[PDB]
């Protein structure tokens, strides 16, 4: 393994204990799959954030019976106490806060090895799928990938239209229990919390430029206007544009905006949103962040190559000097700012998430000689069953005491579904 | 045609001026279509909500070069004026605010007779479901319609329930189900429309009471929304997981009917299913409690068992009885248990059933073209393409002055969709 | 008395069973005080917008001994139904939906004569200054008045600007500045009552739409908040920087009428003051902008102006007139510029009016009780002590469900107030 | 001087100058009053907590003319980096995050001399002018006292009515600019910023416990409910009871949600809220903290003497163990969250707080010798005059971009006010 400071690894101990207590939906996995080790033997490759939750899920799937070897999927997500808590255990990762291109690709290459290569990949952004598919070999040996993000499920689709789609891919992104909970509400707590404990700017009262209104954006659109901020949003998609409008905010473009915006926050998981356009004409101090899977939503290669000064206020917050003697505040260098500047979603909201992965894992990998998860020329995505979606969700209801009806034969008849369900069609969009 | 008073047209024609220039795209269309007209030779049999937004689809359609017959889809939806104004310029209405049972019965069959030709329709546009039944269970039109479009969730439920059973012989178009439709109307336009009823009906503050919301789907959602806007704390009863997972991430206590029942001075139903609110919950409610229904059918209230059971009822106004139970305490039920936004009130605003009624417009259009191409055979049940679904949105946008950003050919490569979209994938919940 | 149609008595009487119950403050005002009857003597004048919660009132003053002659205080804000039932009682009424100027002024007359007596009043109860005006400005009534009550700011800002002058000759207790009127009544209550007065009138969507709410005082935060609860993206002037402050901390751009004159759909005035909306700002408008008013007098918008210089004006339905200008464009002005929550719907609910009615209860019992105690000289403007602010507020609780911790001795020494209150200083602003 | 680490003054600079830019109104007052020196010879000692925010005050009142000398107001809210920049700088200053009781007196004693005596007090919470009245002699030497937060002001109001206040006061907490926008708006950002930063809790589905619900209460109610928390309120006061309930809050007895509540946060300034009664039926890893100006709210010395373990689980969180087994989680051992757990108030609204605090002190040394501010037997507290709270607004909508109406001659004079006001009577709540 390698980590920043092994040392923290006590730190990181008493943190997982209230993790852990703040996600049972993982912990009932834990008891109920625990003993029948549904993934015994299985060899996962895990490319997902290095957090104290993201530890919660490596001591499930190793509870269930899985080999695992893990890296962090971004270069400043990983909670160095969390890495050096599952190292002390002695399940191999690669991660610490602070890594460059290079060392991030030497970890993920590190997971791919010395199980003994994998059988199984467990990624968050595509970079693990696209490495292992385009640059190894592991297209007889890989019998599954679980996928937990838009952009790295973008990318699957793009490789299933292509024709380049080897490998059954679970989409764990659009379980309704992910889509609609991680990326919403685990935003609507992580924007903020970022922004905060970067800069600590006060909210209320301020301009903000939340580019994209998926859930993603209706997330960071909602903590936002919250606090008292008067939000615009920009979009491209006439839908999720009219759905902003009719919440109240105004839609307009980013140039419309540009020059009075407090706080600039980029949510497309698309590239080029705010560019060499749109940074000379920043007012002074201007926070500029994205919370999106990749940095490249904003031209910081540009702000970087243009500003005339530049200084580190503290780790993950750069203060430039433009040409026209203006400051531009860059929060964690363009990356996920939630996970860069703070520590990602709260446990409770990833329990949901990791339930769908540790579900996706014992899908794929028990019915490995099935057939229903076919390999080479016609492997195609899917995602979980409803069941396992209103499962999840189950889990989580006791935690906050919600309490459930319960159909009767005749409601259940009257509505055409079980009385314990699935209870909507596959088409229903919660 | 069959209308209360012909000489409320006068009032009518000058709301409709108002409707119209809230509709921007369903005027859009009515100038986009007409001149080639589509639906020439269309004979639509129509039983949706007789209202001043209805009388617009109703001009729509036959601008469109449809022949068109019209009945209220519930007793005490239309709206008299409306009726009045659509029977004077020539279109075949039956509809009056007050239909009995028989009556109501009556006004269907009417729209399935006096078309030109031996002219039985060969089109149907419902809401709720009772015109396909009748036409399919008990009328002869066999081999003479081409298609159904179905506008809501109870009704699309029963086309689902056909479609299992072998018993779907005409094409359908799910309309609820367009996300134009689904995350608009039943979401936004209930937001306004419940408490719109409610207090033209009882003048009841909002504010300081406590609500209890029976279900929390899309219509659910708003009905939430609406009354905690105002101050009311609202609890929500589910069955399903999900949605209960979503209400309690919002806020809201997730409860069962019986928990409640004593302390809510409000009484929301919203589930599309029967018996919520029975014989075991009236004789608990506190004094004056205020129960309503917004879903499509009455019998989610057990309104024969009150009024079997009350020892007085009163008649405050039209809409709203006062009931006074055994107990010596009073409850107060709107509308007899029917949609209460259309029973008390005037159901959604024009702007939002523009949204679904573009969806009506372009799905029969959809069917109706393809009549002699093959592509529904007379049995499905099919939604509307999502490049509609976009366009009814875009249509949409300029009124509020919303603004879409365009994609340039990298980013649309990018996300993987053309630079005019569609824009999501045919699974996005949005 | 002097109302439209007394065989709308029927009617009012079973609303008003409602209203009741929906009134726990004033009934139990009406229980408490009825025994010992002290306003034995009381000759009221009353001049207050005659609706079913101004009839519980009325009845609540002659059930606590006091003779009352009643008119409203506005020319569309009577409730006919609700003047009928106080007429048939036996209580002399003069007041109809739609008095003509003439009209308006005879019945606020009528109010001064036909006491016991050479029956003068002894007492005035106003709403708006305009009774105050009359009776110490042109009626004899010089020796005869031991008080008047002020219900709204318009009506206070009077009191206050005639104090200065040395033409205050009769003790006033101001109203509308006790808490639990001016942070209830103005601000919640106009939260539900704008909304409903609109809507009525133009079944128009709030989601999407631009709306100036001009002022943002106890109404123009109260306006703001609703229209914003449906979606609607509020704008907001002020003259005040700590009103405008307090709006851009709650995320509402704050900017000049002229800023959004021309992309607003819905006008709405708050300030109390003149020549918000004027002949500069109608030719600028959009398309069947709706412009109203919520503060006292009509004036805040140049109506004559607009009555004077529209090409076309058309009644769409009473209160709601459609004005084309020179421009081919269309405006839609509600009640005449009269307050649109009274003009086009039925007021604030009764349960906030029974905090501002308890108020002005209490405040003649004061004024009056001590009639012959010296302690009100026939001359100042006085509040209602502390003690009966919260003892209103105390009274409205249980209906709700809400319980009150009790202080300890040692908690209520510590924050230095007695163990049942005064709760906070003088100065508090809640 | 004594602070943590005199190194850490670089970082402390850095971020001084975002503070500064994010703190307009205190830089244009820098601007305005530098050259003239308005505080010339003047020895004000601070008890105030020491934050960057605090630095930005510290060198306005020495670019005003002052000498002044500083320390903490809470041994956890001073940040190590503000406190080395001001002392880098030369400003006498003892503070350090971590101090005991003991230190924590020694830092307040050192800030009574050597300038030799003060003349000046700046206090946050009376423990600074108790002591210079009760244990020093400055009762001849001491010519003002400003106080900034609701406790202190207490304790003064509590000197006055017993006739112990020897020194006149100014009341900065009741200013409008501070009382309703740092208390609320402040509390709504920085609440669950401590809490997030102590505990990564999730505050979406969890039932929080909000005791108090003035205007701490209020924002923290309102930052919860923002994240989907269902909030409940206690209260003692009637009127503030009834603005929670109509603002949708259950209002309930802390005992009837001890065993089910996931936070407990304290406000309302008055001690014994949280107690023995409660700890021992709290659920498990609920989390306890205040912040309200004591610890002593939670009855926190209880809680550790009978607690069988402690863990911290990092610095400033205390996971304790309970004899039941279950554990709580105790936030800054009981002291002020926001400041203790996080960075206290963003720097916009503490600028609108410290600019009533720069103009306090203005107001009390100018005039010194006026008799306007006298000394002694009676001397009593007052508030900023009205035009001075507008001047703070003011210059903190600029940043905003607010754009403020001005009244024309007739508009001022039918509203009964300046042009340039103020612009309301003296009793107005905003
Ligand atoms: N930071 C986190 O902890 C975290 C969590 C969840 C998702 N994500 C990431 O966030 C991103 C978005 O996820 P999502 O679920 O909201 O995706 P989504 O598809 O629901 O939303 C993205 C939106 O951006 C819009 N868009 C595309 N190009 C645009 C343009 N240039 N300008 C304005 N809008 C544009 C799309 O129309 C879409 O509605 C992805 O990169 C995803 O991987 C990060
Ligand atoms: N009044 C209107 O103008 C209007 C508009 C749109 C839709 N509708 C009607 O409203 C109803 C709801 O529509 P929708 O789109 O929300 O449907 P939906 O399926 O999304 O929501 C209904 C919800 O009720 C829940 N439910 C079912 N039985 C329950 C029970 N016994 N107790 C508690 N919850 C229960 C379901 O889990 C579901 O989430 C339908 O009947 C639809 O036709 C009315
Ligand atoms: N319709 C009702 O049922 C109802 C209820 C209560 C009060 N009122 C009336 O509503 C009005 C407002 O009452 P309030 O309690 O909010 O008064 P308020 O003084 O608190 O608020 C009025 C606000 O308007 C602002 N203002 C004044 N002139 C302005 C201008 N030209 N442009 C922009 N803003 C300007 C002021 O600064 C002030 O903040 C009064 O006339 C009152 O009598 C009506
Ligand atoms: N942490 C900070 O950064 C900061 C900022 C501002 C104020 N404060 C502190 O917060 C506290 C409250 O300030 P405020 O301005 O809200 O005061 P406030 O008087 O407006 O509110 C306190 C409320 O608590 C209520 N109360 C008293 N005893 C109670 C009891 N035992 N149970 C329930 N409610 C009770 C009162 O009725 C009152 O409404 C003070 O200690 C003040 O110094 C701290
Ligand atoms: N805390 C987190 N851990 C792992 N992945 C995340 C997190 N937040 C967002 N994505
Ligand atoms: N106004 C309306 N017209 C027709 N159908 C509706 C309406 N509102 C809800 N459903
Ligand atoms: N209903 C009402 N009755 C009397 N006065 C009012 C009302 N609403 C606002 N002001
Ligand atoms: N940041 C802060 N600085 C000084 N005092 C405060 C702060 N927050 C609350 N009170």
């Amino acid at each position: 393994y390698k980590v920043r400071d092994i040392s923290l690894a006590e730190w990181g101990r008493r943190e997982l204990e209230l993790a852990e207590n703040e996600m049972p939906g993982l912990m009932e996995l834990r008891r109920e799959y625990g003993p029948s080790k549904p993934l015994k033997g299985a060899k996962i490759a895990g490319c997902l954030h290095m957090t104290m939750q993201t530890a919660v899920l490596i001591e499930t799937l190793v509870e269930l019976g899985a080999e695992v070897r893990w890296a962090s999927c971004n270069i400043f997500s990983t909670q160095d106490h969390a890495a050096a808590a599952i190292a002390k255990r002695g399940i191999p990762v690669f991660a610490w806060k602070g890594e460059t291109e290079e060392e991030y690709m030497w970890c993920m290459k590190q997971t791919l090895k010395g199980f003994g290569y994998p059988n199984m990949l467990l990624d968050d952004g595509g970079d693990l799928t696209n490495y292992v598919l385009d640059e190894c070999e592991l297209d007889g040996k890989i019998y599954g990938v679980s996928e937990e993000t838009t952009t790295g499920v973008k990318n699957l689709y793009k490789r299933l239209q292509r024709g380049k789609l080897t490998i059954p891919a679970m989409n764990v992104n659009d379980s309704v229990t992910k889509s609609k909970f991680d990326n919403l509400y685990g935003c609507r707590e992580s924007l903020v919390d970022g922004i905060k404990r970067a800069t600590d700017v006060m909210i209320a009262g301020k301009t903000a430029c939340v580019c994209g209104y998926g859930d993603v954006g209706k997330g960071c659109a909602a903590a936002l206007r919250g606090f008292g901020a008067r939000v615009v949003v920009t979009e491209v998609d006439p839908i999720n544009a009219l759905q902003a409008a009719m919440e109240g905010y105004q839609v307009l473009l980013v140039e419309d905006v540009v020059e009075e915006a407090h706080i600039f926050v980029t949510t497309t998981g698309n590239d080029d949103i705010i560019t060499s356009e749109h940074f000379p004409r920043m007012r002074d101090d201007a926070i500029v962040c994205n919370i999106g899977h990749f940095d490249t939503e904003i031209q910081v290669a540009w702000l970087k190559a243009n500003a005339k000064e530049r200084v580190e206020v503290k780790p993950q917050v750069d203060r430039y000097t433009m040409a026209n003697g203006r400051h531009i505040i860059l929060l964690a260098e363009g990356r996920l700012v939630n996970l860069g500047c703070a520590s990602g979603h709260p446990s409770f909201v990833m329990s949901n998430s990791f339930c769908n992965q540790v579900l996706a894992q014992i899908e794929l990998w028990t019915n490995r000689d099935t057939g229903k998860y076919p390999r080479g020329a016609k492997a195609q995505v899917y995602f979980l069953p409803k069941k396992l979606d209103e499962k999840v969700a189950a889990l989580h209801l006791g935690k906050l005491g919600a309490k459930l009806t319960k159909l009767t034969p005749k409601q259940a008849e009257y509505i055409n579904c079980p009385v314990d369900g699935p209870f909507k069609p596959d088409h229903y969009r919660y």
